């Protein structure tokens, strides 16, 4: 746990130095000096800092009747894209310099995965356990309100999302508040927030989103030996053990869908304990260990283990909990060989230099948990379209398929003069399930893969153009910076 | 060696403790517990901190073509009144904790003089000498824009003002920006800022406003020996020497109008040096020492003097420059007798306990320069009325008087049989000039006096109610607190 | 008789038939038919029904956690004047037809005193004693919301007021909600409801409003002998007695001011008993029977009397309590000479043809107690002008008078050799306290006073045109109608 603050500011500067030659060479203009350096040196000094960042403070009535002040923050990084976006967090750790960095990170995350959004982030310095459910509703509903009055919430202005100990039911309050007060007259009022439950205009598949993101991100890597020929290991994805931190939302489903494919587990940790089992624990059982009683503490197969969470002899480690759990106190340790950032910045630049020198591949959060916002993107789009995806183009498409297949049948039955034998009316077993169980989530799942997979091409191409090889982090930010630049370059200085 | 931030936080807490008794006493309800404290002890915890405060960051291009980032801040303290009020500052000293304190100060300043405004403040971390006029316009107009976006400028939401290094021309750009872009459709668009020049919707007597405020504030004190029977010093207002710091806007007319009434000067200081002359210098001459040359440096009868500005042998000192120039390094000094705070918070709580223990009169900024916003109030009101004051009720007044006077004539020539003798048609010499040189200016001066004078009564009543005597500072805040509390107590916790 | 339902429908229709001739006569257009009647006969049928009325149904939840559906209504009668006006009511009495009726009343009521307000009224079908204060805030707060989303609360659209069991604190919740959700961007947000407390932007004189309205309505008839040469009685206002009913708010001030000026009392009684004393009870002592005890029961000189309240021998009877206290069961007696309707229509058309046929004067509530909304009208304007009336023109007008008084003195001290002898500097003792105690009240009471005086001069003129002599009721509505008609006529049929 370092002070740092400038955690993300280092990576930008790192990626910034290398594109200083590309932008001056790719820009086609009539200025042609070396003040080209001076324009670009200026353009990057604008993207670095957050353009707006509102500090807040509002009172509420506890169930006592006692009165308490609540500090809250929200930072819009860039506004190159019309709507900023980023989750909101409820924890005592909440700091001003926190969201100022996190919102910055969200800008480049949206750039990597070609999501037309600006980076944003918020935070409330409370502790959610210490308040009731009735107490916590008034915090969110009024936090909503005090943000709409100053233009930090609304479709096309800013769209927040859930995060640390923030769930669907809370976003539902956000929506219900905005659609009943300020954004009343707005048709797309319910689009003010992504992550709301499905009866509230949500989308199928974001419950899983960060998980499949964790999954699809790892998938596009241990299926290409171009990075195993250096790291070692086996393209045989199966027999690989993993360990998660922070069993919650991102922690569950990064495991719920990682197990499915034959990849065993070995450990699970929360904010008090850990688990150790070389046989491989199964979320089949231990998932009814949440509110069934309360807090994890071991179970059948689940042994009580303490020391830390990383430590354990493993392959794939995912610190999907709080922030900066990896520093020099533990970077030369970690009996692992590939790390994947499920949470936002658990790896510090203090540790990358060590990992890089030990041939350990850390999957950057800037890429990995980008599925969450990519689907968030879709959820937003859903509310602007006011239709479940495929709600009109399923029967037309499944009827078009069934006519197409039979068309090859009958076309095969006149070259074959008896009409009755051939039968291609039946599609393959996988495809028959595709049009019988056709829903909205299938569109989302395929779009998530098409966005995720094509983004890994944008990295593993820009990494092999600069010999980064294993440092995909400095290969990620160097692609996002280039995408946000042209957005500023081709927009021109605005004289207002 | 000044001190840190909490500047005003101590004064509120200082005044807050003594109202804790009468608030539970004057409150008339069926609540009736000792929880009366818990409501009130809670209500005060809401008023202390600023409710909103936007940190800004916007880019501009110098006349170079070079690009520079400009950090900008703005704090709305309270929102108990529908609009917030507070000037904006242009200086490298600009800090977040600065305006946060200053905006707090403005809330109570507007409460002392019964001005239905909420406190606010802003600042721009630049240095105006280092930019051109063409360069500085871009800052203001852009800064305007980024504030209307997030709702920190607009009539009935937040109205800024000029301050130090900010003049009428800049307020004119503010207005011209707001009235051509965001608030175009607003009828009262030009009401978004007070302090603008007269051809742009200002008000006569505002150029002088802070000055007359300094004057009438001092006037209501050396006109009653109930504070000279303890301080010493003659009620004969004339033969009193004064010295000003910061020959700029507030420094000028706090002297220009103070000299008028027969009060000798002795010293004037700026950011370079000072002046020392026991005969008394005259603004009639050394006022053409601004842009005529550029900076002060002595003149005929103006000698070069250094050392300091405050220690000079004087009676009335007015630190009308930056902030906190009176601390432990100079409080047990100052060869003065009565000090008057022309700028915002030049006396620290570190210096009051030294001044009070030596029987020295410090006139609180919370009250002194309140004329500045009191006229600001009027200028705002002018734009919602869209008439210069008296623009219709002058000839009706001047004609009604002349009919009234001849009515006493014609009624006195009836009891006196000759019809031609008596002549009360003519008013006193002073009243003849009144209805001849009648303008908007006069309605402002009389309303400023009426507001100012009645405020001193609300203080000197609540001062000897608690045996404060010489510490009118704590008699000021103790009066403003109870005015804002009433606004909060009778508005109720808003479930939103 | 329409004892509850079409309560006023008789009054309109009865008044409607009368104006038929004048309107076609007063009509100056190029029509010139017998179809001129068709125009007016239709236009009146436009005014008779409330053109809009919303029936509501919104839920809450009590301190228990249980849930209750709340019915509510609000009726916007006319929209000829841009904002609509009328209080809200919190009783089980509340009925669709009830508010649909009282809204009609408020239209013509605010057309007699010449107030540019359209008529409206609202109600909520509950009983406040059954709900806690906390429970009553959320009812009030959300009732506001559901009226704004549908356009029934807002300056220039519709402005409510207090009334039956509706206090200032409740009006304070209406504003705080409207001004914090829908009408946030509105400068006149808090101008959406009148009757709110002082600190929240109220006006001085609401509490004392209807009492003065009663008195000035009285004053404009015992001072005109046109209506004493037919009723009898001495115009000599002095030695006359009055009997009140409903010793509260309207009752107190209607007596306190009526006595102060010369009238003697005789009787007082509320929902318990009555007092009898032809010596004349004095309100300056018996008013400490309020919450100092709990209810009336008589006191020294205050006899314990039964029977009723009205039949007491007296001259001036005022029913300042509930609805309908005068029918065929008491009209053939009540040996009084004049009845002023302190409440809303305590006199039935089942009793006017007894009072009219007995040469008694019943003063319409259409004009008398209309002194509450006219002051409530001023409070609206205060919230619009954001200034206490005369905040600026108090020291200016006080300074103007002394200069006048000295102008005559100095004018008289020159035709007389010595300079200082004469002393008209001091004005009359009644005038000295006027400029000494000059406050908002004095302006409201006058603006009130001139309003009904002109109004009375407008009724008594329209009555002497149709020989109504004693039917002020039908002489009252007959006036408001032509005003409402003239608005509609010169506007035309809106083709939308
Ligand atoms: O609308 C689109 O415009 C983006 C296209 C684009 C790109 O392909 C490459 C690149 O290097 C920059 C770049 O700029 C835009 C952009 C997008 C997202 C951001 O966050 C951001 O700052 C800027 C878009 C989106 C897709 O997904 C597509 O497949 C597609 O063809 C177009
Ligand atoms: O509309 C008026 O309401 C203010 C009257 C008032 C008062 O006289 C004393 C007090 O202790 C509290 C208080 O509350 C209101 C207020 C005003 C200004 C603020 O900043 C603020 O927070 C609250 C007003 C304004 C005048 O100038 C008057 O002369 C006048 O009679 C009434
Ligand atoms: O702007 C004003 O127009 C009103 C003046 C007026 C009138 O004097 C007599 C009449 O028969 C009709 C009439 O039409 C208007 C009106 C006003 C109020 C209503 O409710 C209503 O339906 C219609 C006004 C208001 C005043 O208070 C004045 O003193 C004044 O000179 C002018």
């Amino acid at each position: 746990d370092p002070n740092f603050f400038k955690m993300v500011e280092g990576f930008f500067d790192r990626g910034a130095s290398i594109v200083e030659d590309k932008l001056v060479e790719d820009l086609k203009t009539r200025e042609t000096e070396e003040q080209k350096r001076n324009r670009v040196r200026g353009i990057l000094r604008i993207i670095k800092p957050c353009n707006h960042v509102l500090s807040l403070s509002f009172p509420i009535r506890r169930d006592d009747g006692s009165w308490e002040v609540i500090e809250g923050y929200r930072a819009q990084h860039s506004q190159h894209r019309t709507p900023c976006k980023g989750g909101i967090r409820y924890s005592t750790d909440v700091s001003v310099d926190e969201v100022k960095a996190l919102a910055s990170l969200m800008t480049y995350k949206c750039a990597v995965v070609d999501v037309p959004f600006g980076g944003a982030k918020a935070g409330v310095k409370i502790n959610p356990k210490n308040y009731t459910d009735n107490e916590l509703e008034k915090i969110t509903r009024r936090f909503t309100m005090e943000l709409a009055k100053k233009g930090f919430i609304g479709p096309g202005v800013d769209v927040p999302a859930p995060d640390m100990s923030t769930g669907e039911r809370e976003m539902s309050w956000i929506a219900d508040t905005y659609a009943s007060t300020i954004g009343h007259y707005d048709i797309n009022a319910h689009a003010c927030v992504t992550g709301k439950p499905i009866s509230q205009g949500g989308i199928h598949g974001r419950i899983s989103a960060t998980g499949r993101g964790v999954f699809h991100g790892i998938e596009n890597f241990i299926n290409e030996a171009s990075y195993m020929s250096i790291l070692g290991m086996t393209p045989g994805f199966g027999d690989k053990t993993f360990a998660v931190q922070g069993f919650g939302n991102v922690g569950l489903h990064s495991m719920r869908y990682l197990h499915r494919f034959g990849a065993k587990c070995v450990a699970v940790g929360e904010s008090d304990g850990s688990i150790w089992n070389p046989d491989g624990i199964d979320p089949k059982e231990l998932e009814d260990f949440k509110l069934q009683h309360g807090t994890i503490l071991g179970f059948p197969k689940a042994k009580i283990y303490e020391g830390s969470i990383l430590e354990v002899d493993c392959d794939i480690l995912i610190p999907a909990a709080s922030e900066k759990q990896l520093t020099k106190s533990n970077a030369p340790r970690v009996k692992a060989k590939i790390i994947a950032e499920g949470a936002n910045g658990p790896t510090t630049p203090e540790a990358d230099k060590i990992f890089l020198e030990r041939n350990i591949m850390v999957i950057p959060d800037l890429y990995l948990n980008a599925g969450g916002v990519t689907v968030s993107y879709f959820e937003w789009l859903k509310n602007l379209n006011h239709v479940s995806y495929g709600r009109l183009t399923f029967k037309y498409e499944r009827d078009s398929n069934y006519h197409l297949l039979m068309s090859v049948q009958e076309s095969l039955e006149r070259k074959f003069g008896k009409h009755g034998g051939t039968i291609p009316i039946v599609p393959t077993a996988e495809f028959q399930d595709r049009i019988s169980g056709a829903s909205e989530k299938d569109i989302v799942h395929s779009g998530l893969a098409y966005t995720m997979e094509r983004s890994a091409r944008q990295i593993m191409r820009t990494a092999m153009k600069y010999n980064l090889g294993l440092d995909l982090r400095t290969a990620a930010y160097v692609n996002a910076i280039e995408k946000v630049f042209r957005v500023y370059n081709e927009a021109g200085v605005t004289f207002t």
